[PDB]
């Protein structure tokens, strides 16, 4: 460790807050709509194209009561998608040391649920050593009176 060290402060190293963005899931369910409520804020208002692969940039500002060590985080974001028959090809953009989210429909519920296991396990085959959160959309579709009863049992 001292040597790994001394390395970078012989060698100039700078401080790289720069990380790798990945969204995973099924056909419509709204991860272009995630990324974009996400970078501003807002409603949706892009209308996406059909692509498998999209890509961009993102920088997160740190939240109030933050402890980190950074005024903030960039991310180099993937979003793979597409018909169905590439997904075989999809698998390989995953890798190791990367954030990842996998994107669910809410109103599926326990049927989309089961088919979460595919692509996380298509994650955990290929990193070992990342964390990936799991979302679900369309809350809005969910009756606020029931809400915390459904889904805390989703959860
Ligand atoms: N009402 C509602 N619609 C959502 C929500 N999240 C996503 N959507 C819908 O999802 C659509 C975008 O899906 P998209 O990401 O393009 O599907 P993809 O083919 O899997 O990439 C939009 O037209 C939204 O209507 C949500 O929280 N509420």
């Amino acid at each position: 460790a001292m040597l790994s060290y001394l390395r970078a402060q012989l060698r100039k190293a700078e401080k790289c807050k720069l990380m790798k963005m990945i969204i995973v899931g099924p056909p419509r369910q709204g991860k272009s709509t995630l990324l974009e409520i996400l970078q501003t804020g807002r409603a949706p208002q892009v209308v996406h194209g059909e692509a498998t692969i999209r890509t961009t940039k993102w920088e997160l500002q740190r939240p109030a009561g933050s402890r980190a060590k950074v005024e903030s985080v960039e991310f180099n974001v993937w979003d793979i998608g597409g018909p169905a028959s590439m997904a075989t090809v999809n698998q390989c953009f995953f890798t190791d040391k990367a954030l990842y989210v996998v994107v669910w429909n809410l109103a599926l519920g326990e049927e989309a649920v089961a088919n979460l296991q595919f692509w996380l396990l298509n994650i955990e085959a290929k990193a070992p050593n990342a964390v990936v959160l799991v979302v679900g959309t369309h809350l809005d579709l969910i009756e606020a009176k029931f809400r915390v009863e459904r889904i805390a049992t989703l959860r």
